[PDB]
């Protein structure tokens, strides 16, 4: 769904510098598009205190959005604001909140989705696997640590930017959720394949429910981007299977360790999963290649 704010874990939760002259902004072409949002590249003129001219993510709402709409785009603005800047999150650069629509200025990251990337490797090596994995673990650990659920990490959820360095972000405002077949009608269009079953069952989100979610990513990344769950519907069948505790098969490029992870990851007890943090230090000793 949408990042969100939430009241304790890991920390503690207690609670205009970045408006931009939106005439300053040369818009390209549009890289994607939601029911009420789409992003699109554009070229910033004198951006921050180095004045760059580089190269930005601009997201907006469409003709078919409303005050709702509006609130969601703000409320994403005052999100990315306060959590500061992480080097594998997409961060905030700027906004244009005066003199016309709202505009949220983020980096942009040239390479696109890895889910995408993937799938036209299929050179990619095993250390880059890996170092995909860690900084996709860093970004959430860094989300973790200010208490801020993710709700939907997917490779398609991943970018890459320069020197093929992964990012996250939060990307629903863009994202084709109503032609996207990942995103299950639920009464809501959700990503079914890729969520806890506590969030499935009792409609319960938390860091350690994107910590499942993280294993299901890990289990993309290693099999080079095949769908999740291979040849299996959503339906009964499936919700029955997940939570009997049915796992799906390690990967075929994935060695033990990283699949150990998965396993992890997929804990029925949300307790017994491992932490981002933990996830990050075991990617980082390496545990396999
Ligand atoms: C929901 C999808 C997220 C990724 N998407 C991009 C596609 C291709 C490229 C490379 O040409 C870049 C994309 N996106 C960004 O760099 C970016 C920064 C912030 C956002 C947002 N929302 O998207 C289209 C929409």
């Amino acid at each position: 769904v949408r990042w969100k704010i939430i009241e304790s874990y890991e920390s503690y939760t207690f609670i205009e510098k970045w408006e931009f002259p939106r005439n300053n902004l040369q818009f390209g072409k549009t890289l994607g598009a939601g029911a009420f949002g789409k992003v699109v590249e554009a070229t910033a003129f004198g951006l921050g205190k180095e004045d760059a001219v580089l190269k930005v993510a601009v997201k907006m709402l469409k003709s078919t959005a409303h005050a709702d709409e509006k609130e969601a785009l703000m409320s994403e603005l005052k999100i990315m604001s306060h959590l500061g800047q992480h080097e594998n999150i997409v961060n905030l650069l700027g906004a244009c909140t005066h003199g016309g629509p709202v505009l949220v200025i983020t980096e942009y990251c040239c390479y696109g989705d890895l889910l995408n990337f993937l799938r036209r490797k299929r050179q990619l090596s095993s250390r880059d696997l890996l170092h995909f994995s860690s900084q996709v673990a860093q970004g959430m650990a860094f989300l973790a640590s200010k208490n801020c659920i993710h709700r939907d990490v997917a490779a398609r959820n991943v970018l890459l930017t320069n020197g093929h360095v992964a990012k996250i972000g939060d990307f629903g405002l863009a994202r084709d959720i109503m032609n996207d077949s990942n995103y299950i009608v639920k009464g809501a269009r959700l990503p079914v394949k890729w969520m806890a079953p506590e969030s499935i069952f009792d409609c319960v989100y938390t860091v350690q429910s994107d910590v499942w979610s993280y294993g299901i990513l890990l289990w993309e990344i290693f099999s080079l981007g095949l769908n999740p769950y291979p040849g299996i519907l959503v339906n009964s069948k499936f919700y029955k299977l997940v939570k009997d505790g049915y796992q799906m098969a390690q990967p075929a490029f994935a060695p033990k360790n990283i699949y150990s992870i998965m396993q992890a990851c997929w804990a029925l007890e949300p307790t017994h999963r491992p932490t981002f943090q933990q996830i990050c230090s075991f990617l980082q000793e390496q545990a396999q290649e």
